[PDB]
């Protein structure tokens, strides 16, 4: 149903648990089918049992070519679920990352500015970032450990993408010279987010 | 310590949690590898950029290399966990089928044989059965999502591995009908429950 398809998914549900749903529902899916092929493939070889064997061999490539079809269906549904998943991912990271950003910059321009306000919207903006880092290691050693030949077309994208971030965030972190009074009253402070609580790019 | 490894986990945590705990302290401990190896990555090629191409692509290389180490050791690793994991999935699985069958002759060859007994007996067995027969379309369906050539190759295991409990299952329910009148009185609770 086509007004079904416009609405989409309910905003109760993530997309990690509509994802794991909808693998779900595929997974079962696809499992009755096989088991029903596997089943008549039995059954052709119940009666058979004494067949000459260049005809045992063509009850065999026959269920074969049957599987196989059913095998491309299967992997061609999974690349289609898992591309559209991450597709998603990124853009709700990035999405966070930059909705942070928009907090610290509107804390440091708030007049009187609030050190709390600016500190935690700065906490905020460096945790997303850190999503990001973390998220382009783990996909990378995903990879690397279940498709190992795919890991090393990534390599210098990763190296990259990892050099962007974190020049993003230094260059982000020099915006708090927008506000040089509450840069110096939040000084420690700031050593204790990046070097304490670890938020900071090259911990 | 050997003493720790022979012990192995303790028993109030599953093969599962288990596993899980296992694959995530790996990815823990490779992510922060990768980010070293990314890092100094960096630092060489930022100190080397006003350098010549030729000492610049000599660099790119070697941290490739070093990499290309690392995939191949987090790939072996992450082979060596799912085996074993596998192979301990398997043998659960096993063993809650054939203690069930187990139970399921011994309260069929009681004397005498009564239907509530038998009956929890055969459901606990059917059960275990179609647990393996879920788990042998599951991990097939699963290889067919994932690696195309490696699903070309089981395909057959698969479907001769299908057979064998299907076999399994109609010789343990012809068992019962050794017992006619126990046979048809539980036979509509069976049937119920064997397309169930
Ligand atoms: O023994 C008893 O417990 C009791 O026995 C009697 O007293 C009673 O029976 S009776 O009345 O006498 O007849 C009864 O009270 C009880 O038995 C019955 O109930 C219990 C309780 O459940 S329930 O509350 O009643 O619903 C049942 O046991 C519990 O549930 C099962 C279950 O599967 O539902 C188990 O749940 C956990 O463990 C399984 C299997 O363990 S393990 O093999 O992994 O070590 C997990 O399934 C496996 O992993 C998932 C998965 O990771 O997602 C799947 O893996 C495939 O897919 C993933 C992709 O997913 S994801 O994106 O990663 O999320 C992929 O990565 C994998 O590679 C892929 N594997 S595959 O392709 O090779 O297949 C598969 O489902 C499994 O993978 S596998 O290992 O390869 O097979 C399951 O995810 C996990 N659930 S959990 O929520 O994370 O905890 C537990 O055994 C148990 O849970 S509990 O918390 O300890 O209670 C019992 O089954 C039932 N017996 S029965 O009804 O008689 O049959
Ligand atoms: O390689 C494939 O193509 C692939 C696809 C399939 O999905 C699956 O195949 S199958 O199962 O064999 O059939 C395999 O999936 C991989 C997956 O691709 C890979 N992602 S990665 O980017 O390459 O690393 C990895 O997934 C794990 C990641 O950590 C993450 O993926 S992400 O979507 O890219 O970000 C995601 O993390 C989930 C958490 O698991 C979830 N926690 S839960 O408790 O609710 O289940 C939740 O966490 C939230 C939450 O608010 C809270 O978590 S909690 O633990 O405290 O409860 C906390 O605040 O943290 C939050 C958070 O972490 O964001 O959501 C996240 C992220 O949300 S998101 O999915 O929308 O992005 O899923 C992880 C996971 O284990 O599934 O590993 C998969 C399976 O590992 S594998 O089997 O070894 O390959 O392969
Ligand atoms: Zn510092």
């Amino acid at each position: 149903d086509g007004v079904d398809i416009y609405f989409g998914m309910p905003g109760e549900i993530s997309e990690h648990e509509g994802f794991l749903r909808a693998k779900m529902d595929l997974e079962e899916r696809r499992m009755r089918q096989i088991n029903e092929v596997m089943r008549e493939w039995a059954m052709a070889d119940n009666q058979s049992k004494n067949l000459p064997k260049a005809d045992r061999q063509a009850l065999n490539e026959h269920f074969q070519s049957i599987l196989q079809t059913l095998e491309e269906q299967v992997s061609g549904e999974r690349q289609r679920l898992v591309e559209t998943h991450a597709t998603r991912v990124i853009a709700l990271i990035n999405d966070q990352r930059r909705a942070a950003l928009e907090g610290f910059l509107a804390a440091l321009q708030a007049d009187p500015p609030q050190a709390e306000r600016v500190l935690l919207a700065l906490r905020r903006y460096l945790r997303a970032e850190q999503k990001e880092q973390r998220h382009t290691l783990r996909h990378y050693q995903h990879v690397a450990a279940v498709d190992p030949e795919k890991a090393q077309q990534m390599r210098f994208q990763v190296h990259t993408h990892l050099q962007v971030i974190e020049e993003r965030v230094n260059q982000s972190l020099g915006l708090l010279d927008q506000n040089p009074h509450l840069a110096q009253e939040l000084r420690p402070q700031i050593q204790e987010l990046l070097h304490s609580e670890h938020l900071g790019p090259s911990e």
